[PDB]
């Protein structure tokens, strides 16, 4: 069931690791 | 098959369990 919260929790999470990166 | 089942039932569940615990 976490895998659920895992999946619609990946984009935004992306999108600021990779500003942060940057 | 079960994961997207809750996959697809996930976001909606999330707002109504906040506004039911506030």
């Amino acid at each position: 069931l976490l895998i659920a919260v895992f999946n619609n929790t990946f984009f935004e999470v992306k999108s600021i690791s990779n500003q942060v990166w940057k």
